[PDB]
């Protein structure tokens, strides 16, 4: 499983992870090997295949074969032609809202699996939502990912934002949240240029909460007292989207992280038993190349 695989394109140098398409020189599939290269511990990168093994699913990513004794440390898994996040940036496509009811839908079965098997995913992110030929979605970099400011700031729930050490689900709904209005408006919804500036683009644009919306928000290590933001109406933020949709983002973007909108909760909304529903994967919008 060493020489096993020989190298074709890269693709993506990473946080502390290289990742290479490969060939199985056996079986000749296309691969994507995850090198995690590392020194010190292989604790955090061992637990990751650990936690992989442990789950069967259609939206999680399969793995195939982890290897490799020097500095590094190699996961095999099947190559994926796009991600949600290239989907985003090529303006080639448009979107439809039947496309986006079914990059949704499969993101939260796989999160539904999740969380039901006590996981967080803690990085979600778009470039994280990996698509087959046949537009079937799957979560990947599990490398951030315990089992019951991690993330990337621009989905990093506000509880974290603010120093949250104990921390539930409602984390991996923030980022799905985020995801959703960046699949809508085509660009990151709230891009700061520092955790602190983070906080002031969440507030400014959803309004800064109350202890009514948020109690127990002041009893955070790093709450910090932000100037007080009316918000935004989301019917303004999106003039596209109609009132199942609008009722389902308004949920996942609830400030109280228990009051925050599950992936059960939000998969058992009208939204997504309301016309119309999810395109087939196959007529899912494909890319360039
Ligand atoms: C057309 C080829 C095509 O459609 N391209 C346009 C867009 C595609 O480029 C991408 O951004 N891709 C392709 C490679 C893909 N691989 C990838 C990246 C990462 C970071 N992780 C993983 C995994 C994990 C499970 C490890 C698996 N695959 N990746 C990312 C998206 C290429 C071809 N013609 C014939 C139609």
């Amino acid at each position: 499983r060493a020489k096993r695989y020989e190298k074709l394109d890269f693709l993506g140098e990473g946080q502390f992870a290289t990742v290479y398409k490969a060939r199985d020189k056996n079986t000749n599939q296309i691969v994507a090997i995850k090198k995690i290269k590392l020194g010190h511990r292989n604790r955090t990168a061992l637990r990751e295949i650990k936690l992989l093994q442990e789950l069967s699913h259609p939206n999680i990513i399969g793995l195939l074969d982890a290897f490799g004794h020097k500095s590094n440390i190699s996961l095999v898994f099947d190559f994926m032609e796009t991600d949600l996040e290239v989907i985003i940036k090529d303006n080639s496509l448009v979107l439809t809202p039947s496309h986006i009811k079914a990059y949704m839908l499969m993101t939260l079965q796989g999160l539904e699996y999740l969380h039901q098997h006590r996981i967080l995913h803690r990085d979600l992110k778009p470039n994280n939502l990996l698509l087959d030929e046949n537009g079937v979605l799957k979560l990947a970099d599990f490398g951030l990912a315990k089992s019951f400011q991690v993330v990337t700031r621009w989905y990093r729930a506000p509880e974290l934002l603010f120093g949250a050490r104990m921390y539930g689900v409602g984390v991996d709904m923030w980022a799905v949240g985020c995801i959703l209005a960046e699949l809508l408006l085509r660009v990151p919804f709230l891009p700061g240029d520092s955790d602190l500036d983070q906080l002031t683009r969440i507030f400014e644009t959803l309004g800064t909460p109350t202890e009514e919306q948020w109690p127990d928000m002041c009893s955070l290590p790093d709450y910090v007292t932000f100037k007080s933001f009316p918000g935004i109406p989301l019917h303004h933020i999106f003039s596209a989207a109609g009132d199942d949709l609008l009722d389902l983002i308004q949920g996942l973007f609830l400030f109280n992280p228990c009051a925050r909108i599950t992936a059960t909760q939000a998969l058992k909304m009208k939204y997504f038993s309301n016309r119309p529903g999810p395109t087939p994967g196959c007529q899912l919008p494909r890319p360039n190349c």
